[PDB]
This record gives C-alpha cells, sequence and structure tokens, in this order.
C-alpha cells in the first residue's frame, strides 16, 4: 500500500459550486462554459508503480493525464487550453497547478469521508465539486 490509494477508484460527480464562476475567471468561453457546466463527469484514478492515471470521461469531453509526482509534463485541458501541469502530494492532498499564458490556477483533491472533494482555484474564485464512488 501506498502513495494514493484512498484515491485510486472511479468517482461519479454528485454536486458541484461556483464552477461557472471558476470557469469565467479562467477565461473559458460561453458555450464551452454552457455544455461542460452539464456533465456529471466520473473521475477514474489508478497507479501503476511511480505513476498516476487520472482519466476524466464525460458526456462534454474524455480526457487523461499520466503522470509522475512532481514532475512536470503537458496537459490538454477539456476546454482545449495547452499547459503545463506539475502535481505533487502535500499532506495527502493531490496539489495541481496548471500554467498557460502568464496564468496560473490550482486544482485540489482531497478523500473526505467517503467523498472525493475537489477543489479549483482560479485567482480569488474557488469551485468545489464533490465526487462518490461509482
Ligand atoms: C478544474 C478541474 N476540473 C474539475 C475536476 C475540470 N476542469 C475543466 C473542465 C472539466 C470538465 C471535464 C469534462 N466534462 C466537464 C467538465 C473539469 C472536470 N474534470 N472532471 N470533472 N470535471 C472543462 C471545463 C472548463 C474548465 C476546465
Amino acid at each position: 500500500s501506498h502513495m494514493c490509494d484512498a484515491f485510486v477508484g472511479t468517482w461519479k460527480l454528485v454536486s458541484s459550486e461556483n464552477f461557472d464562476d471558476y470557469m469565467k475567471e479562467v477565461g473559458v468561453g460561453f458555450a464551452t462554459r454552457k455544455v461542460a457546466g452539464m456533465a456529471k463527469p466520473n473521475m477514474i484514478i489508478s497507479v501503476n508503480g511511480d505513476v498516476i492515471t487520472i482519466k476524466s470521461e464525460s458526456t462534454f469531453k474524455n480526457t487523461e493525464i499520466s503522470f509522475i509526482l512532481g514532475q512536470e509534463f503537458d496537459e490538454v485541458t477539456a476546454d482545449d487550453r495547452k499547459v503545463k501541469s506539475t502535481i505533487t502530494l502535500d499532506g495527502g492532498v493531490l496539489v495541481h497547478v496548471q500554467k498557460w499564458d502568464g496564468k496560473s490556477t490550482t486544482i485540489k483533491r482531497k478523500r473526505e469521508d467517503d467523498k472525493l472533494v475537489v477543489e479549483c482555484v482560479m485567482k480569488g474564485v474557488t469551485s468545489t465539486r464533490v465526487y462518490e464512488r461509482a
């Protein structure tokens, strides 16, 4: 057992707060905000050795990242940003920073009770998304 055992699984979105405001702050356009905001994605997290894979499956877009903690990688986000990302573990929380066009956003994934709670921050705007086991 190891680094991210309590994150591994299939997690389904059950609540979201302020995600439209988060997306506006990020610079996402109107049509993508409306269609992406409808989706109820599954977040599928797995680990093989040092490599963590996080897939997002949704009616909007399917995406996938695989990474090693602390090691920067290229990511294409579901809204089509080309970002440079680094994900670390800080006190048991996965902390994901995306950098692009001189901007930055931080996404934190934490296990709380039987949920995976995702906090998404862009400047002064926070969105909280809660996922449950599928
Ligand atoms: C903040 C990180 N993150 C939330 C965990 C997401 N960021 C984004 C998007 C989605 C998204 C993917 C698939 N379908 C609908 C939405 C998600 C997501 N991934 N998994 N669940 N929501 C695209 C909309 C624009 C902003 C970027």
